[PDB]
């Protein structure tokens, strides 16, 4: 009896041990110092309890799956998957998960520390699947919550390289469900065609959910894959922090974003991404609105670093049968992004802040306002003509951009003859700083170009920093444009030899509430009479103007024009201008014309 | 005997392990091995050495302590609190901490890994007290150091529900006292009405301690907490990031701010606040200056997300009677806040920034200077009337606000008949962008409410971007705050209905070296003279004026006004127009009002 | 037979343990749980087995280089190196680490979590030394990757005090080598004199490695100490946050920068700095282009805390025979620094930006372009003349300032007769705010001192804050810099006394493509009409002037000067008055004189 119960499986429950010798410490047994912690391979067993070694023909996941379920049944715990070996599964699970596609369930208060590889058997080639899933019902509105729940290690998940089968499938690699406190740290997220990586929150429902020193590598790899967001955060107080994402395929060029942030405060910040189409949505849609309201509110994208080929931050919200989705109080600051290398055309066009339709195409249905864009850097090479600060392509109830730095073909852009967005209260101030690599590409392009339905509380305050001749005109309203309530200005350095500086083709400069200034190229006639003597306009169009000033130098000595002009009542120019000798002058000038400012 | 030693308490210390098989690896006994790690669980016996079990019934508080005891006499290591138990302080601790209201004493080199709950009991209810203290003797003064002692891991300190049994009562979670390379990472402190949850430092000594990812969530419930900071950052060189403020109180809405930075070199970064009256102080205590001098420069704040009722930061400075404390070098960026829906007066005054009194309400002690507040956005509600970017309340020797996002009631406010700040320094530059939540709502209010005793070397450049003919003004100076050597600019657009656009009620405009420029409308006469011909204002108050120009078109034929005026020695604009045919004219015209500018 | 095997080595084999008691977890020996981790003491032992105590006159370099073999062999896993004791290496490594002097090769997979301390014994005195090496061959061209290799913890790796023997040689504390995913995180570096703490990457190799939460302490002690730089990022997508830099010696303040930027996707962010010479180098090295190309572009600085006694960030690009280096896509944003208290030319020229020569002096090598800052805050102390924002000393290809809080001596600056920079589009928005604290203190100085070759494409929008009558000039530029194609504009307010507010000592101004503004004091003279007159200028060195206008009061009643003005082929400026009575008038006025603004 000794020897056999020592070498049974209770013989460390027989083996005394005190802390260090300590005579003041609990008398233990070994057993008891060993259950204080628990692995894979305290599960990882046959049906006689002899241990199984992992490999590509073991599915540890019934495995897990038990070290989960008991570690639950003590409320909680660490599992760590070990270090140096590789762990398969290459089963579906059962129950309540199994309507996600699931592998693995989550438990509450049940971490795992993930030192080793998970790795994605080929049963799961062409199929869909959610590694591990924090739902425990396969209808989410009847899940129960997964709280306290946290993936944190060295080690690293592997999808196995396998194409989607069917581009209506879903794959995952962790769900968390409708979470609350659940995290993922340090973990690396590799060889995939899937749509999501990692899921927080379910239609609003959790809280306090974070994504922080992960890496997302090569996740998109065919043409079947629909669509991807490599993390999608759908509860509030939650977000993505120091993470580093990147893509080599084609498609991924296309179809995938970083980070969605769909619900009131949520962040993304400190992160790098290479080889995406997108950085990130900032949305609320209304069919999400269920768990945390119908606002989308305190949202923070800040001090990322992106090479993308479609669009850095797109914006959007929307509406369903009986609920309205609103996006307000959002900050974009300190981001650093460029267009990577492409054909103009090849990819969706280029911005570094895009106001997106709905998923449907509808431009009509946004409410999305209190925006501020701040201190980022945007750059897009010089061929690449679809590019934009901002497409403002829905209606747009606010935003502001204050000291930016973009580098691209255009500032703010919508395509002719398709949405005609309604524009309230964009303001881009004399802060933002244009760059040139552009310059010289722009023949037949308007660098504002203001193709919307209606513009009202509106600031456009244009400063170059070099010339563009190849330019149509720095800023351009259509004549279905109405312009209302606004200050359109066109700072005179760099346009001296501008054609057109800033153009209205509904004359809608006029407007009594239009606060507008910019160069223009004058002729003008005098009287007759020697000493102080009147000079005049020989056109009729600038019935709009309050006053204006001279650009140009008076290269004569016996004469001089007006250095500052009003209007009068038929649409000329007039000022006091001085001759020296009497005589009719003619003279072309270049003038500030301005309304109201 | 081999028995008997085999199941004795050093039995453990007599059976053989070698790592792995490897004859290259020391051979040891399983004690050694045991002996790596430590718990809770090695200390938490009774008298005999049996094993205790945690519960409410149980105070743990006495073993805790003789197991940070006993690793600190081996110099250090971590002592892990167990998952999947709640383990319960009954009692107060002994010696040093007694000082202190403490529980238990922690000690240098002694780590807590936290990864089950600690509880208070019942009998701290209505008692003051502070969880874990690093002083070692009840005078501060006289403690020595805590240094190199971290708490960190997914557990929980929750402090019981209980109220504060009297004002005059502390309480704390973690208080590391003289600390040096300190840190809490990742706890949860909950469910108190406690004064702080963490405080670093003391009165300048300690250095390198911070605060990460940890959550702070109702911590104030009751009428007789007198105030609450969370986190109180009173050493250099030490900060808070990324962590979660959520409070659900009443009360705290009154008394509750989440961090305090009253050290030099310090931070707060990355976090997220919701429910707190005040966001952080940024203060130098002449009372506190004793370990690291007297002045607390190098302060930043950037990158949080907060809803907030009172002001997001709060700057002041103070003196002793033989101490006198300085802020200077502080930055205030990438913040986005905003006042939480409430009734006007409802809470404390609301702000972005607030220049505040000491603690016994002096206006007159403050030396706050080189302070940066750049690319933050605020939002306050429309019914919130108290809501400023600035409220301006005690001396203040400079604050630079540049591309910020501005969207309340007031931009600059100060109470009439309350303090009389001098404010030297204050740039309000215009690349500050206004909202237009608070149209419609500002009858009888000035949004640059100028109640100072004087303003020198100051920046305002006022920019709306929308209109508001409900104010009374812009900017108004009562006529006992002197002006010079300033800056004062009203952009023009948005302003052609304004009765008010810049007010002086002392004609304080009029200054040798007072920059100004604002509109305003002018009712002119000229003479009768055909051709050139003088126009004169009726009204003889601009002897101030260098130069005025016309923001009005001219809807006449015969005749046109100046483009531009200066004045005469009496008071009038002058300016020379055109009499197409002659006759006495007589126009009122908006214009642009300059002086020195 | 049954007592020896369970006191031999082989003991722990043979008793039995089930988790828990669990009958449906493995049945293990105690010896498979204890091999789930692994320590230092595993390894540190006699020829016999028989543990060794560490200790000052133990060398345990073998023992630990043991383990991490013996760990590599297994595929990986993470070696503690036990918290309260202090574990010395006495030695040199063996092998291909030999090449670095290296003592420690770090091994793929095999994570280092450090909770003592390291320190070097007097064996290093004098010598060189790498105390962990990932190169695996003295020629790190033919050395393999090292990658998945972490080191971390609470611990402390402490250099010894030893100063260096001669300057020729190299020491650091972590060289990861070819390294991907490697990392450091939480350790305290102290007590050296070394070239580097640690080094990530080789030209260009490697990917994905960071420093996060690590504290420098003291690193620099004499005068041998020919350069140091803490942390040198050598791979892509790699970075530095979130740590502590401090260094106490006067050395440091002339020879020490705390991180270098060297490839591409790179970032420095959230750190504090104290007692350094330099914040960060962003720089492309053309030698050290091999391993991820030629361009250094996403180049990040942001949200860090410094006082530094000579430059804050100093970007650089240059040229070896085959391989030309080039530095774009830059931002330095958030930053909030500080030049600390010393005599004026007592460290290197203080800076927050420095555009430096390459290493051998050229300034004609440099393609730096697309940099934007925004949004930081720069002091330096009034007396320190030698004291820029920007310190322009080697060819610029762009830089963008916008929102930026500037005070110290000289806004742009370079030295007279030294280099003669070419510079395209420096970008100086009007939003930079120029601080006070050195006014009166520039007898002499121009506060934009254009010492250059030539500008062109930009921007200098001078903008005061306070008066500085002491300055010679706002802005000036010698007759040797060209100037074209670009904006220089003063600001009137606080410079109605000046002297000179911009000046253009070869009349460059004059350009056909020069766009300017600034402040002059004219005298005029009229003629003696009654009614409508005419004044003109004494002086004729306005023919580049296209307006004027009056930023004077008039004092006189029977007349007015002009309002605004033009000029004359002659360079006289010329305008329209008004004579109320006859006569001559003469008058000085002071003028914004105006070239195609
Ligand atoms: C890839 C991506 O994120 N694209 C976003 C786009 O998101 C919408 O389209 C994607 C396409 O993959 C998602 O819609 C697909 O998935 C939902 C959800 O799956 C079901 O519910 C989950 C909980 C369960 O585990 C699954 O087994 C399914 O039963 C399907 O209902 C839908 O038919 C399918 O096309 C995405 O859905 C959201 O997904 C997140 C993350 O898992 C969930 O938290 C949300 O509950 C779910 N929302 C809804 C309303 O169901 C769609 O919202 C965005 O619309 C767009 C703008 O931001 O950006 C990208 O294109
Ligand atoms: C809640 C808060 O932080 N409020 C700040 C306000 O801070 C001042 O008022 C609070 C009120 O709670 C503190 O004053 C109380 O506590 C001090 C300190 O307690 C004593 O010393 C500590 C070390 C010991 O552990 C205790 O047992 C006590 O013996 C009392 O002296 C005082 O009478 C009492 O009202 C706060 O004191 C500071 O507290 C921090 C954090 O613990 C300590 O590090 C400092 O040493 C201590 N300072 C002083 C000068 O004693 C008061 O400073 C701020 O003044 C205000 C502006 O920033 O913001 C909030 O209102
Ligand atoms: C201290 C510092 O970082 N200074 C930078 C300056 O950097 C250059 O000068 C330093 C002076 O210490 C380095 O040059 C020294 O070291 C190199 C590299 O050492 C050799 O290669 C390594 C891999 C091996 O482990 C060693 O045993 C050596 O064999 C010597 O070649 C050189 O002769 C010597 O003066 C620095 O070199 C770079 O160092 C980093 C970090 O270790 C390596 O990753 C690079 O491969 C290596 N580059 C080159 C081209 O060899 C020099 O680049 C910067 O130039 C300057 C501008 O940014 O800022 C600071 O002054
Ligand atoms: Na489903
Ligand atoms: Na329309
Ligand atoms: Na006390
Ligand atoms: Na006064
Ligand atoms: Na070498
Ligand atoms: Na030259």
């Amino acid at each position: 009896q000794f020897r056999a119960i020592i070498e049974s499986p209770e013989g460390a429950g027989h083996v005394g041990y005190q802390y260090r010798r300590n005579t003041g410490s609990t008398m233990r047994m070994v057993s008891d110092v060993l259950d204080e912690r628990v692995s894979l391979w305290d599960f990882h067993c046959d049906p006689s309890g002899n241990v199984i070694q992992p490999g590509p023909n073991v599915d540890s996941r019934q495995y897990l799956q038990a070290a989960i379920d008991y570690v639950s049944s003590n409320g909680g715990g660490t599992i760590t998957i070990p270090a140096g070996y590789t762990w398969y599964l290459g089963s579906y699970g059962v129950g309540g998960i199994a309507g996600h596609s699931g592998i693995i369930q989550l438990r509450s208060n049940v971490n795992l520390n993930i030192e080793g590889r998970i790795h994605l058997s080929p049963f799961f080639d062409l199929k869909p699947f959610q590694v591990f899933v924090g739902f425990d019902n396969g209808d989410p509105a009847s899940s129960g919550n997964l709280e306290n729940c946290h993936i944190y290690g060295h080690g690293v998940v592997d999808f196995g390289g396998y194409e989607f089968g069917a581009s209506s499938q879903l794959r995952n690699g962790v769900a968390f469900g409708r979470s609350y406190n659940c995290s993922v740290t340090g973990i690396t997220f590799q060889n995939g065609d899937v749509t999501w990586a990692i899921t927080l929150g379910w239609n609003g429902y959790g809280s306090n959910c974070y994504v922080r020193k992960c890496r997302f590598i090569n996740l998109v790899n065919s043409s079947v894959n629909a669509d991807h967001s490599t993390v999608y955060v759908n509860c509030p107080y939650s977000g993505v922090e120091s993470c580093y994402f990147s893509m080599s395929s084609s498609f991924a060029r296309n179809i995938a974003c970083s980070v969605q942030l769909h619900q009131h405060d949520t962040f993304y910040r400190g992160s790098t991404v290479n080889g995406y189409c997108r950085g990130a949505y900032v949305v609320m849609h209304a069919a999400e609105a269920a768990g945390a309201g119908s606002y989308a509110y305190n949202m923070q994208v800040e001090n990322n670093i992106a090479v993308i080929y479609g669009q850095f931050v797109i914006l959007g919200s929307d509406v369903t049968a009986t609920v309205s989705g609103h996006l307000n109080d959002v900050i974009v600051s300190g981001n650093i992004v460029s267009i990577g290398e492409r054909a103009a055309f090849s990819a969706p066009f280029g911005a570094f802040i895009d106001i997106g339709p709905d998923n449907s195409g509808a431009s009509n249905v946004q409410d999305i306002q209190r925006v501020l864009v701040t201190g980022n850097s945007f750059y897009a090479p010089a061929n690449i003509t679809d590019s934009a600060a901002i497409t403002l392509r829905a209606n747009l109830n606010g935003c502001t951009f204050i000291a930016n730095n973009f580098d691209c073909r255009y500032m703010v852009y919508n395509a002719p003859g398709t949405t005609s967005p309604v524009v309230q209260n964009l303001v881009w101030d004399k802060s933002n700083v244009i760059g040139g690599t552009h310059a010289n590409q722009r023949a037949g392009q308007n660098l504002f170009d203001m193709q919307f339905a209606s513009v009202v509380n509106s600031t456009i305050e244009v400063q170059l920093s070099c010339e563009d001749l190849s330019m149509f005109s720095c800023i351009l309203f259509p004549a279905s444009c109405q312009l209302s309530y606004s200050k359109i200005t066109v700072d005179s350095a760099w346009t001296k030899s501008m054609s057109n500086t800033a153009v209205f083709e509904g004359n809608q400069q006029a407007g009594a509430n239009v606060y507008v200034s910019y160069p223009a190229t004058v002729n003008l006639t005098s009287y007759n009479t020697q000493g102080a003597v009147p000079f005049f306009s020989t056109d009729t169009n600038y019935a709009w103007v309050t006053s204006a000033y001279s650009l140009s130098i008076n290269e004569n000595l016996d004469f001089s024009p007006p250095a500052t002009y009003t209007n009068k009542a038929n649409g000329q120019l007039v000022g006091v201008g001085y001759n020296e000798i009497g005589g009719v002058r003619s003279v072309s000038v270049r003038l500030m014309l301005q309304r109201q400012v």
